[PDB]
């Protein structure tokens, strides 16, 4: 067991794999996440399952997390209108992000762009 703070890489995808197959709640509120930096942290943790050259790797260390790519051309509130789940962007629960925050944080002069669940 790595890391006296934050989780393990072992721990951090599994757990985050773990909100990914959570239950989103109709009515909940879940938190967006740049799909760039999560598929960076693939490769860190070694998440995607053919991929972990880069895992405990420095090199693709995800800083804080970018949601800039998200935001709008002025506004760091405001989502651009192209955007798509992993695809662009990515959602966690609560916790997920909690946890992503927990453990990278969040970039400055950001806040966390809370999405209810779908209405669809």
């Amino acid at each position: 067991m790595a890391e006296g703070g934050a989780a393990d890489l072992d721990t951090q995808r599994s757990d985050i794999a773990t909100l990914l197959k959570t239950s989103l709640r109709k009515g909940d509120t879940w938190y967006l996440v740049d799909s760039r930096w999560f598929k960076q942290w693939k490769k860190y943790v070694g998440f995607d399952s053919w991929d972990k050259y880069q895992m405990g790797d420095q090199n693709v260390y995800p800083g804080p997390i970018d949601n800039s790519g998200l935001l709008k051309d002025g506004d760091a509130q405001s989502l651009k209108e192209h955007l798509i789940d992993e695809l662009d962007y990515i959602l966690l629960p609560t916790e997920g992000w909690n946890k992503l925050v927990s453990w990278y944080t969040l970039m400055e002069g950001q806040e966390p762009i809370a999405r209810k669940v779908v209405e669809q």
